[PDB]
C-alpha cells in the first residue's frame, strides 16, 4: 500500500468527496489514502500533508494547483424564511450569515441590482460553510455558500435557493506545494478526482 | 450599543449558543454582538476577539479561562449502522471518525474494556465534530463527540448513541486572552451565558 494524506475543507469532503471515496477505492485499491478535514486556514507543510483540497482563486505562490470544480454561490435558506422572501429585498428581512470574506451579500446583491445591506445589519460569521448551513438549516438567517457543495439539504428539502442567481468568488482546487515531491499515488488520486468530477 | 466580539467553536455554536441567543438578546439588548466561528484553531489577537469560547482543558497559559459546560463524548452513528451494532467491538465492522485527537477510540474502547482499534483501522480525521457527524449521517463510519452538542442530530433521529458510556477529554470554556481588557459588555454576556447554562 502506498500512503496518500490529504486535507480537504470540510465543506468540499461532505458535499463532492466523500460520496465518491469508494470509486476511489474500486480504481486504486493499492493506496493508502489519509483524510483529514480543514476549515480553509491550513499549513500543509505543518500537517505534512500530500495535497490540499482548498476553495480559492487558484493563485497560491510557490504552489502547483489544478482546478477540481467551480464553487458559484447564491443564498440558501431554510424552507420557513423561503416563505417570506419573494424578492432579493426580502432577505434582508433576515440576518445574514457569510464566510470571512466581508464583501459577499455586498457581491451578490450588487449582480442582481439591489444596494448593499446597511453595515449595522445583523451579520454571522462563518470559518466554514459546512457550519453556516447548519445555522441556515435552524432558521438564523440567510446563508450565502457553493449550491453544488449543499444538494443534499437541496434534495433533502432541508434548505431551499430561493434565486437563480450565482456568483463566483472563488472554486475548489487541489494544490501540492511546489517544494513536495509528486508521488505515483498523488498523480493516480488528482487524475481520478478530476476524472470524476467530468463524468458527473 | 457596546460592541462585543466572540470567536466560537463551530460545535458549540451550532450545539449550544444559538439557539441561547434570543435569550441573550432580551436580557441585553444594549449589546452589539459580533459573533465568528472557528475550528477550535484559533488566534485571538489576530482576529481581535473579545473572547474565545473553545474545547479543551481549561489551562492555557496567559488566559483567563472560564467553565461553560460539559462536552463528554460517546459513538455516535446513522441509524442503518446502528442495526449492525450490538456490542461495542461491532463499531469496527465500520471506519471511525475521530478530531485531531489520535487516542480518542482507543480511550473509549479502553473505558470499555475493549482493545484499541488495529493502527490500520480505516479512519478519517475531523477538524470540526460539525462536519465529523455530516460524514457520520452520511454513513462513512462511526463518530465519537460530546453528545450534547448534537441532541438535534438525536431528536431528530438523523443519528444514533448506541451506548451509554462516555469519556471527557475536555469541556467547553470561554477564555480571555490576560491582556485584553475587561469591558461591561464581556462580563455581561459571560455572566448571561453562565447563568442560562445553570437553567437550562
Amino acid at each position: 500500500q502506498e500512503k496518500l494524506k490529504i486535507g480537504v475543507v470540510g465543506t468540499f469532503a461532505i458535499g463532492c468527496l466523500f460520496p465518491l471515496l469508494s470509486d476511489f477505492k474500486r480504481s486504486y485499491p493499492h493506496i493508502d489514502l489519509h483524510i483529514s478535514t480543514h476549515n480553509n486556514r491550513v499549513d500543509p507543510a505543518a500537517e505534512g500533508l500530500d495535497y490540499t483540497i482548498r476553495y480559492g482563486g487558484g493563485a497560491w505562490h510557490d504552489t502547483d494547483a489544478q482546478y477540481l470544480c467551480s464553487a458559484l454561490m447564491s443564498p440558501l435558506c431554510s424552507p420557513t424564511l423561503a416563505s417570506q422572501i419573494q424578492t432579493p429585498a426580502d432577505i434582508l428581512k433576515f440576518p445574514l450569515l457569510r464566510s470571512y470574506r466581508r464583501d459577499e451579500w455586498a457581491l451578490w446583491m450588487q449582480t442582481v441590482g439591489e444596494a448593499p445591506p446597511s453595515p449595522t445589519h445583523n451579520v454571522m460569521v462563518f470559518d466554514s460553510s459546512v457550519t453556516m448551513l447548519e445555522a441556515a438549516q435552524a432558521g438564523m438567517g440567510v446563508a450565502i455558500a457553493p449550491v453544488r457543495m449543499f444538494t443534499h439539504l437541496l434534495s433533502s428539502e432541508r434548505i431551499v435557493q430561493p434565486f437563480l442567481t450565482q456568483i463566483d468568488l472563488g472554486s475548489y482546487w487541489i494544490t501540492r506545494l511546489q517544494s513536495r515531491p509528486e508521488t505515483p499515488a498523488m498523480r493516480e488520486f488528482s487524475r481520478w478526482l478530476t476524472g470524476v468530477l467530468h463524468k458527473t
